[PDB]
């Protein structure tokens, strides 16, 4: 093992490369959300930007992983990216609830391996997730919250209306 | 024929001045779309600019292909230009998929012309399609569509208001 | 099938979505080259930021197929994403090379696909290739070639400090 | 005690001073080292200056721990500096080795510290490491792999030579 490496488990690293492999699977799934919105027959363009920023930021999640890998001398271990869990993604609302479920599970994930560098007594771990990650997710995970809420309350009333509605007036475009 | 007219076929020069007509006969479609939307009892402002816009884009064609005509040494020759088929385009919806009808007719006959100076080994008139007209077709297009589909969306729900919020929201104005 | 798609053929629909899984593919190729360069025991900074960026460009590169695929009418299917064929990628020289390998893959799927849309006059097509992806890959595999003989220049002479030389003297950091 | 200090042990307080001690002589060494590759007959600048800065830096996490030392209540007592464990430091790839193994040991009075926090319910004193110490050894210590990596090929080509190149192409003069 490195020169360097020093209170590095070998569980968190094999943990960090499996969360590697969620976030670059997460940002893929992003991707496929995205176009879903930019297909001529959803056009939804604002939708189509909110999940191409999201598909951005988890490549960027990735990026800091391996990154932080590499500093503790861990070794990057590259696996098998499995596609998106749906071709078609329904409506704005169904996405959105999609997409929740999703930051949810990262958000598991980086709760797990939270416990795990706790366990093993590696502050630097717990101390990178807390910087990086956990606070993002949180704040993420409420606004999407917060989507859900004023997409239902929009399409309660009318489905098609209100979802031109959101996509207008609270995403960006 | 011209001292600068090479590899230019009588099939290609021909077929170039009737382009110049269905593109000038979009233009005054166009133009009769705009000003259908400015009349006092239709009133959508951001829809009648939308349409004259488009008259201009296809005017520009025109002017393109005449330009192009004259480098070659083909020689223009200018026909009757037919009357739009509407006198009174309905709705937004409506106006809309006339517009991608019309859209789809000059692609085609774009295409058609490409594929002429393909059999007539012109590699000069393929270059100019794909530079300045398969790829803006394509876009325009798919912007139709994107809005038809939104408009639809939206009238689906409540006609009048549907259409008031395109063009509010969707529409420059 | 869609409002919008014209002259778009279920061939070159399929083709452009294992494209994609081409590109991304590649992407995450060059992802893992960066990382390797970043390890303590490698430390090359230059080749990781070479291999960095060449993974953004082919990103871009699948992003611009998709945008593409949706602009035709086109629906974008995902499949899993085949990890790197390496783990560990041996020296710069050897890396270069399996680079090159990769770009020439790339270059022959983008050629196959060129003579596909040929094949069903789909002018569209090639020239969207031909604009955006042909003589990108024509430039990048030049300067690959011109790289690899300057590090086999280098390595000839004295491996370790041949290839120190070159991300110091050619690669930016 | 303190009017002010609050859920602050004594064993915490003690490992504090013994902190600023070994932080102190680490500036020592790293002085020692500076002024070694300073003399007329090792004369690599660019060696001294990255030996300064790290004996600047070091000081500073001293100071920064007798601050906190005194906002926590606790009392700075000082003891006396050990001399620098040798008087000559070798080469670039020796005086490299040193270095990262000192940075190895006060990482690991860093981790015994955060570990004693957490023993005593410390959280300030955990936050303070973790915000201003442990990420910046990690990042340190892995430069300093990396520098050493870099140093090793280079002079396994040919010793001198590549000190030279080391000097000159990574470190800042
Ligand atoms: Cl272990
Ligand atoms: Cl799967
Ligand atoms: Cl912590
Ligand atoms: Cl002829
Ligand atoms: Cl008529
Ligand atoms: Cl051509
Ligand atoms: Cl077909
Ligand atoms: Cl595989
Ligand atoms: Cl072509
Ligand atoms: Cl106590
Ligand atoms: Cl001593
Ligand atoms: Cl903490």
């Amino acid at each position: 093992s490195s020169q360097i490496r020093q209170n590095y488990s070998t569980e968190v690293e094999a943990a960090v490369n499996r969360l590697v492999n969620l976030y670059l699977r997460a940002s893929y799934t992003y991707l496929s959300l995205g176009f879903y919105f930019d297909r001529d027959d959803v056009a939804l363009e604002g939708v189509c930007h909110f999940f191409r920023e999201l598909a951005e930021e988890k490549r960027e999640g990735a990026e800091r992983l391996l990154k932080m890998q590499n500093q503790r001398g861990g070794r990057a271990l590259f696996q098998d990216l499995q596609k998106p869990s749906q071709d078609e993604w329904g409506t704005t609302l169904d996405a959105m609830k999609a997409a929740i479920v999703l930051e949810k599970s990262l958000n598991q994930a980086l709760l797990d391996l939270h416990a795990l560098g706790s366990a093993q007594a590696d502050p630097h771990l717990c101390d990178f997730l807390e910087s990086h990650f956990l606070d993002e997710e949180v704040k993420l995970i409420k606004k999407m919250g917060d989507h859900l809420t004023n997409i239902q309350r929009l399409v309660g009333s009318q489905a098609g209306l209100g979802e031109y509605l959101f996509e207008r007036l609270t995403l960006k475009h």
